[PDB]
């Protein structure tokens, strides 16, 4: 199970910021894999209050992204998008629902994903106009709030987007690096969540970090597919990924 | 949304087992309401070296049960049961967002309810021969350990059953007393969860309590009624109470 999040090296203003994309099992980085690079055929985009800018993949592993001109104290996003590939799906094999499930009518899903990272280059940076505003995503975590304000046991509001509107009843949860340690030897085990919660008819949610570090928060919708003439399904996982404390 | 829990008073060897059964929101206990009571049916039990034996319903408000004898130092259960309930339901169009609507027809749907405390009387009572033995739930939580033993951080493995099988790919959730605190009655929706994770192909996942206290775990499952001539859907939601630290 491959998962797409953001992740950001600890910046000081004036530097370049270096970032890394994201694709397996959290925490884990792994290099894009030759049968994956065409998902990946956009680059990792900056986001500052100039708006977006892209990033330039260069480094020892072809997943690490470096802004082209440095960067001066604030707190910004980085984006980063796998994108849209479709798939042919069937449906069978639950518990005790039935055994002939729709026997063997194939169809076709779109499988979007998505990650977005809080860096604060400033240590004494929390900003909110430039992480608060939507940057298009399809599926989408809108931070209502800098977590560098965000101590463990407090609230940290969230809001989900899909296709630019509210998304409510929608179950997003969180973890952190070191909540689980367990490999990657045991059948696509994602990873344990340290929260879970659903959002409101404003689509809005709570984060509680019962711990520090660095946290990746996620939500996924499966939805039908806009024009039913190509595809039927679509499927959008999101993540967000900040520093608690 | 009101949902089945069991809660215990803390207790000694030689004193009688004070239970109580939640029908509501974790963790406030209410009474069981008139319109409710053939519902509860049946009275909790308890459950021991020699097996399953009813509780009897003392106490002020109708959900306080009283073991019948003091029970002795152990490691005991507790079991709570919202009994079969049929209701129509027909999804006409509904709710939002994804998909487009509305296979527009009406059906019987069964809900059920369980409930179980793992109840330690006794300090150094961390026992495992009864607490680890189902106990017949249609969907039950079995613990695969004692919740003494299991410090904050660590792993409190649980396995998932679903008629009498591991039930594999089901969502496990867990709070605690305390980890969420607001909101009267407006929506009256279902509280934040500290942990979430999926069970494995044996239908087992190890819960990773963050903080000490009253612990809640939750899972629920929906499928087929069995009897279709009956019945079409069949909804099961099931708890597992226990203390940490």
């Amino acid at each position: 199970v491959h998962r797409v999040w953001v992740e950001t090296a600890h910046t000081h203003g004036g530097e370049y910021l270096k970032a890394d994309l994201g694709y397996g099992e959290f925490p884990e980085l792994e290099p894009i894999a030759k049968d994956r690079l065409h998902i990946f055929s956009k680059p990792m985009q900056l986001v500052t209050e100039k708006g977006k800018e892209n990033m330039i993949q260069r480094g020892t592993y072809n997943y690490q992204y470096r802004s082209n001109r440095p960067v001066k104290d604030g707190s910004y996003l980085v984006t980063a998008e796998y994108q849209p590939t479709f798939r042919s799906k069937n449906k069978a094999g639950w518990k005790q629902a039935g055994i002939k499930e729709m026997p063997d009518a194939s169809y076709c899903e779109q499988t979007r994903m998505f990650g977005k990272n809080i860096v604060n280059v400033g240590h004494e940076s929390a900003d909110t106009a430039i992480i608060t505003k939507p940057v298009g995503q399809n599926l989408e975590i809108v931070p209502l709030d800098n977590p560098a304000n965000i101590h463990v046991g407090e609230r940290f509001k969230v809001r989900v987007l899909f296709r630019g509107e509210p998304l409510p009843n929608a179950t997003v949860t969180a973890t952190f690096d070191g909540f689980d340690t367990s490999d990657r030897s045991k059948t696509h085990k994602t990873e344990a969540q340290a929260f879970s919660d659903t959002t409101d008819g404003k689509g809005e949610v709570d984060i509680i970090p019962l711990r520090q570090g660095f946290w990746k928060a996620s939500v996924e919708y499966k939805a039908d597919f806009p024009d039913q003439s190509l595809c039927q399904k679509q499927a959008n996982y999101t993540t967000l990924t900040f520093q608690i404390g």
